[PDB]
C-alpha cells in the first residue's frame, strides 16, 4: 500500500549508532544487519521469505 | 493499507544506539538488525514470512 | 506499492556509525551487510527470498 | 565611564514605531529624533550643550 | 569612556519605522534625522555643541 | 573613546524605514537625514557644530 513519509525540518542533527571502549584486554565490534541512519530514515521489508540476518559474533575463547 | 507520516519539526536533535565500557577485560559489541533512527525513522514490516533475525552473541568462554 | 518521501530539510547532520578502541591488546573491526546513512536514508528490501547477511565474527582464539 | 552591554539571545523579534490611519481627510506623519531599534539598541548621549531636537509639526490650517 | 557592545544573538528579525494611510485626501511622510536600526543597533553622541535636528514638518494650508 | 560594537548573530532579517500610501490625492514622502539600517548598525557623532539636519517638508498650499 501507499506509505507517505513527508517532512519539513530544519537544522536536524543525527548520530548513528556509537560506541567506546577503553583500557580492555580484548576488543569485538560487530555492527550491521540494517543500520539504518539520516534525518529522514526508512527501512521498508528488511527480511521477507525464508531470507534470515544472523548478525551473530563467535566469541569462543576456548581455552 | 495508506500509512501517512506528516511532520514539520525544527531544530531536532537525535542520538540513536550509544554503548560506554571502562576498564573491563573482555569486550564484546554485537549491534543491529533494524536499527533506525533518525528525525523521522519509520521501520515497517522488518520481517515476514519464515525470516529471521538472530542477532545473537555466542559468547562460550568454554574454559 | 507507492513509496513517497518527501523531505524539505536544511543545514542537517548526519553521523553513521562510529566506534572508538584505546589501550586495548587485541581489536576487530567487522561492519557492514545493509549500513546506510545520510540526510534522506532509505532501504527497501534488503533480504528476499533464501537470501542472508551472515555478518558474523568468528573470534575463535583457540587457545 | 565603562558601560557593558551583554546579551546571548535567540529567537528575538522587534518592530519599532508603527503607525496606522485610515479614512482620515488630512494625514501627517512625522518621525525621527534619535528612533533607535533593534536586539540590542543602545542610545548613549543624544543631546550634549546647546543642541536640541525640535521634531515638532508645525500644523497650522490658518482657515 | 569605554562602551562594550557584546551580542550572540540567532534569527533576529528587525522592523523600524513604519507607516500605513488609506483612503485619506492629503498625504505627508517627513522621516530621518537619527533613524537607528538593525539587530545591533548603536547611536553615541547624536547632537553635540549647537548642532540642532529641526526634523519639522510645516503643514501650513493657508486656506 | 573606544567604542566595542561585537556581534556573533545567524539569519538576521532587518527591514529599515517603511512607508504605504493608497487612495490618496496629494503624496509627500521626505526621507533621510542620518536613516542607518542594517544587521551591525551604528551611528556616532551625526552632528557636531554649528551643523544641522533640517529635514523639513515645506508643504504650503497657498489656497
Amino acid at each position: 500500500g501507499v506509505l507517505y513519509v513527508g517532512s519539513k525540518t530544519k537544522e536536524g542533527v543525527v548520530h548513528g549508532v556509537a560506541t567506546v571502549a577503553e583500557k580492555t584486554k580484548e576488543q569485538v565490534t560487530n555492527v550491521g544487519g540494517a543500520v539504518v541512519t539520516g534525518v529522514t530514515a526508512v527501512a521498508q521489508k528488511t527480511v521477507e521469505g525464508a531470507g534470515s540476518i544472523a548478525a551473530a559474533t563467535g566469541f569462543v575463547k576456548k581455552d
